[PDB]
C-alpha cells in the first residue's frame, strides 16, 4: 500500500511513494523521481554539500517556505541516481499510508 | 490509482479512497466507510436534512474547525449505505490522485 508525503508544518502534499527512487538512512533523507509541481520550489542558488563532493539547490515548500530538501545538480559517480531528482529531508516531512 | 482527501483550509488528510462507499452527483458530496482517527470530529447536534428525509450531525475538521461534512444517523431504507458513514462535502475538500 502506497504512502503520500506531506510537509510537516503546513500539510501540503509534496509527492508520493510510487515515484520513489532510493533512501539514504545515513543522510536521513529519501529521493523521488517526481514531486507535485506547485507544492515544491527548487531555489536559484547552488550550495556546497558538507562532505563536500556534491552541489545542490534547496527545495522549499510552496505553502510555508520551509526548506524541505535538496535537488542534487552535481554528484560523484555513486550518487548519480539522486542527481536531478527530488531529495526530501525525513526530519521535514510526514508520511500518510492509505488504508484497506 | 487511489486518491487522498484533504481539508481545503488546513491541509489535513481526512481519509483516502479505498475506504470509499458511494458518491452523489446531485449534492456535491461523497461517502467513506472510514476516516483518519483524530482527523474528524462529529458534532453533538442532530440536524434535519434539506428534504428532510434524513438526520445528520456535522463533521468538523479537527485542525481548523471547518464543517467539511455530515454523519447521517437516521435514513430511509435506500440511503442505508451512507448511514453511520463519513459524508464529505466536495466543496470543502480537495483530492490528490497518486502518480505513476
Ligand atoms: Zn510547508
Ligand atoms: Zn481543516
Amino acid at each position: 500500500q502506497p504512502s503520500v508525503f506531506q510537509c510537516k508544518k503546513c500539510f501540503q502534499i509534496v509527492g508520493d511513494s510510487n515515484a520513489w527512487v532510493i533512501s539514504h538512512r545515513e543522510y536521513l533523507s529519501f529521493t523521488l523521481s517526481d514531486a507535485v509541481e506547485n507544492s515544491v520550489r527548487v531555489e536559484d542558488t547552488f550550495k556546497r554539500s558538507d562532505d563536500g563532493l556534491c552541489v545542490y539547490s534547496e527545495l522549499s515548500c510552496t505553502r510555508c517556505n520551509e526548506v524541505i530538501g535538496k535537488v542534487y545538480n552535481s554528484t560523484p559517480i555513486y550518487l548519480d541516481d539522486i542527481r536531478d531528482m527530488y531529495t526530501f529531508s525525513m526530519d521535514k516531512l510526514q508520511a500518510y499510508q492509505l488504508g484497506n
